[PDB]
């Protein structure tokens, strides 16, 4: 396989379902490579935890927290941190109000080369635990010789991408893993990263970042098929924002269109959310807790009803994690037959215009008030017109897409209620015996 897209261990299925499953043990270990210093982009922290990952030798090299977390959050995550004297916080700055850190990704340098990885889970036990994430590895890059003058970059831009999105935070300990970057070679990346930073963009920043980030390179880097109004757009997420009143306010005229194009040339295109019903969380590994990892607000969501006839269930035999809650976030452009995808994206964003960012100012500006990262797998990357999908995401020409759960997806039944965090459910028991009192 060339995608080298990953899920996490989930303890509680069978040995087939984890076999090829990454553990964050298994991303730190020394196979990977000789840790000379890493940093660990994230939302939330378990500090104690996240140095036992790291092998006993690897335990006292340095480590860089990139966060988000203001006041009071700020100094507990500092108090966390500082038993241990070679762990370093790079405070990302969050200007616009209602902003968040939500990139998952490791930079780990190592005497043999730089890795990068870009994920989906918070760096705590409960993540990496019992639920669906999602990885992708980079390939080990060498160091560039000295002396040399070479750009080490790939043709999807990676490189430049990458450095790109760090310059974005303006600060002085992510300028060092810039020049850690700039001295290595990226050439054999397949993949295009999407970054969400954020602020306000127009003119020639307006593509750079968020949904328009994503047309853009759609419109670059994808062909139109005849009949592309049939190929479906499917979306994966483990949150909800606020989209507006109707779905013509977001969510199907900028957020769809950006998602619809292919091609450079100028809707029906039917639209799946895929995202856990009540019942999926109550039946799940965890039980309702799992519901503490999927925060859509009673407030948020009796505001906008017309949004859940688009939802489906959960449901991922394919990869035997069907009671393994997704915190993976995914967006997919099917076959009407969902025999193939045009293009797979998997990031840290959710369903929301804090990720994804939202026209201002007459159409001429994109507003985005939070940090997210992604990566794309476009068939033109690797020499193909489309992906075929994977049927057995753990199965086996190693050309076809691990698509992480089951196609097509299955509408909500009339029953069913999408997961609401903060409202109780005491009509029945999960798989621990208790209800969902909050
Ligand atoms: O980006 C992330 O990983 C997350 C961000 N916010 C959360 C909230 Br608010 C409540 C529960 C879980 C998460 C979460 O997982």
């Amino acid at each position: 396989n060339p995608f080298q897209f990953y899920l996490t261990r989930v303890s509680g299925v069978k040995p087939k379902y984890n076999s090829g499953a990454l553990h964050i043990k298994d991303i730190l270990s020394p196979l990977f490579g000789t840790l000379v210093s890493s940093a660990q982009f994230n939302y939330c922290f378990d500090v104690d935890w996240l140095v036992k990952q790291y092998p006993p030798e690897f335990r006292k090299k340095p480590i860089l927290l990139v966060h988000g977390d203001k006041r009071e959050a700020k100094a507990h995550l500092h108090a966390q941190a500082k038993p241990y004297e070679n762990i370093s916080l790079c405070q990302a700055k969050l200007d616009i109000a209602f902003g968040t850190h939500h990139t998952k990704m490791m930079l780990l340098l190592y005497e043999e080369g730089l890795r990068v990885v870009i994920h989906t889970s918070n760096l705590i036990h409960a993540d990496w635990h019992q639920k669906t994430q999602g990885i992708w590895l980079s390939p080990l890059y060498p160091r560039i010789a000295d002396g040399t003058h070479k750009s080490g970059e790939s043709p999807t831009h990676f490189k430049a991408d990458l450095i790109s999105y760090l310059m974005a935070y303006n600060a002085p300990s992510l300028k060092e893993w810039i020049d850690v970057i700039h001295k290595h070679d990226l050439s054999e990346t397949n993949v295009y990263l999407i970054g969400s930073t954020p602020g306000r963009f127009q003119g020639s920043q307006k593509d750079n970042w968020g949904h328009f980030r994503l047309k853009k390179l759609l419109k670059d880097h994808a062909s139109s098929m005849p009949n592309a109004e049939s190929w479906p757009v499917v979306g994966q997420f483990s949150s909800v924002g606020s989209l507006g009143a109707d779905e013509s306010k977001w969510l199907c005229s900028e957020f769809k269109e950006s998602m619809l194009t292919l091609g450079k040339e100028s809707s029906s295109v039917p639209l799946y959310l895929i995202y856990p019903s009540v019942e999926n969380v109550r039946t799940s590994l965890e039980g309702y807790p799992a519901g503490g990892s999927l925060p859509y607000s009673i407030q948020t969501a009796e505001k906008q009803n017309w949004l859940h006839s688009y939802f489906h269930k959960w449901s991922a035999e394919t990869s035997g994690r069907s009671n393994a809650m997704p915190h993976i976030k995914t967006y997919m452009r099917p076959s009407p037959d969902f025999s193939k995808i045009a293009w797979f994206l998997v990031t840290s964003a959710n369903l929301s215009k804090a990720a994804w960012g939202a026209l201002e100012k007459n159409g001429t500006q994109l507003m985005i008030r939070s940090y997210e990262l992604g990566v794309l797998f476009l068939p033109s990357a690797f020499g193909l017109d489309s992906f075929k999908v994977k049927q057995k995401f753990f199965a086996g020409p190693m050309a076809t897409f691990p698509v992480p759960y089951d196609l097509p997806p299955e509408l909500y039944g009339s029953k069913d209620r999408p997961w609401i965090w903060n409202i109780p459910y005491v009509k029945a028991p999960d798989t621990h015996g208790n209800m969902w009192v909050p």
